[PDB]
């Protein structure tokens, strides 16, 4: 989405003079590919001559989506869960590893965290975009709880960022990358915003993130009172017929 | 109040190991004492051998409340505006400078820091704390926009910071920082969370902060109301009987 998209660009833009580029052709994985556009951007940055560039995921019909699209003789685009254990071939496998807006998805994130330490490659580089506190979760869990959807999504798998209310988030996740063992770790938490101009924008958006799925003839009765929450929650702004989020983004970029 | 205390008390026990501490006689300056209570914990950090410490706010009540209480021999209570030129006597006066919670009350931003630049001495330091995203923010300038209250309060000064919806607020003041001069800048963006147990607590903190100076017989009315809003807009949990505040601390610490 717009969001997703905007947010890798000005990352990348900022952190690439930052990176060493290794002479000799590269091995780059970025994790959580998806529809495989914003990764198309990532390869599109800087090294023209690498040797192979990998981009997993966990959805199945995104990653056949991504590969028929994108897919070329250097892009192979794979099927893995980070939340599981590696193939004895991939550790060590990868020069320079990228996830943008994944990682925030991870129930045991030193897993997740302990892998990625063990697919770059040595004295290799990570950059890793992540969620912490963001409204639309809130916006969500507030759905949620509401009298009317209580009980029949009581027991639904509502996936929020693990750092979305923790204190110093960047501390934490600093310490969580220097047990694992980078050698220098450098770990930013960068408040955003993002507006919409109408509501149908914002719905769009509402509508693809929306962590409960249920009946199709439900899912748009179900935004509708979202919508209305949002308006309780001054997400969006009633008499302007607009939306803004204001969040914040951790960005990791770390070498081993 | 608490959590100015506890923000005061995390960000130097973080931070006063990276400081460098002049063998010689100290002057120091802390911008907005307030009670002076923060300023208290802040001079008990380290040099107990010192010439001067000075501390300054715009209120002069309470600039009389906290000479009275905590003022002595080399803790000196003045009363001064950064929003406003300096005299010539305090231009590179102060070894090290501080102020938590202060400066984004400052509609001038630039010109503050330009002052604190030339308030600091030769091979001085800085340590500021600053509000950026608050939840208080958008729950006071939500009732602002109340139908009841949108009239009666259309022209109300609401004091909001500067940074509470700039994306990479730490970039922005950091680059501000260079312009007005520092060698070294560290400008950092901290999400924090504080948490209420009743709603007595909380009300008590809404009470103290509110921008809305308005007959005592409608002040209680008004925060009725408020305390409503922060039902709709899930600052405050219905059901527990809680309030919760996630929000962004920039903290700073540069030198010249
Ligand atoms: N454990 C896991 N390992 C890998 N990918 C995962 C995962 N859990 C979720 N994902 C996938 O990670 C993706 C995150 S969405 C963002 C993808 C991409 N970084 C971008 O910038 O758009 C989703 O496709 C989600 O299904
Ligand atoms: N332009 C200005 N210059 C100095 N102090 C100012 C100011 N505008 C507001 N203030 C004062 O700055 C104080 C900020 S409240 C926090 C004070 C103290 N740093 C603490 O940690 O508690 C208030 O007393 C406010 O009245």
């Amino acid at each position: 989405s717009s969001m997703q998209r905007r947010d890798a660009l000005n990352s990348l833009t900022e952190y690439l003079p930052k990176f060493k580029w290794k002479e000799s052709k590269e091995k780059i994985l970025d994790i959580g590919c998806a529809d495989g556009s914003v990764t198309n951007i990532i390869s599109s940055c800087c090294p023209t001559d690498f040797e192979l560039f990998e981009a997993c995921d966990v959805n199945v019909k995104s990653v056949k989506y991504a590969t028929e699209h994108y897919g070329t003789s250097k892009m192979r685009f794979r099927v893995m869960d980070i939340e599981s254990d590696l193939p004895k071939e991939m550790k060590g496998k990868f020069d320079h590893v990228f996830s943008f807006y994944t990682l925030h998805w991870i129930e045991n994130q030193e897993k997740a965290f302990q892998n990625i330490y063990d697919l770059t490659a040595d004295d290799g580089e990570c950059f890793l975009t992540l969620l912490a506190q963001m409204p639309v979760f809130n916006l969500f869990d507030a759905l949620k709880h509401t009298e009317k959807w209580r009980h029949w999504l009581r027991y639904i798998k509502n996936f929020i960022s693990p750092y979305y209310e923790t204190s110093d988030p960047d501390v934490v996740i600093e310490l969580l990358l220097k047990r694992v063992g980078f050698r220098y770790v450098d770990v930013r938490c960068r408040q955003k915003k993002f507006e919409f101009y109408d509501l149908k924008s914002f719905r769009n958006l509402l509508e693809a993130v929306s962590p409960f799925k249920v009946g199709q003839e439900l899912q748009e009765e179900l935004i509708d009172d979202v919508m209305e929450v949002a308006k309780e929650m001054r997400i969006i702004d009633t008499q302007n017929s607009t939306a803004k989020l204001i969040y914040n983004l951790v960005v990791i970029h770390c070498r081993k």
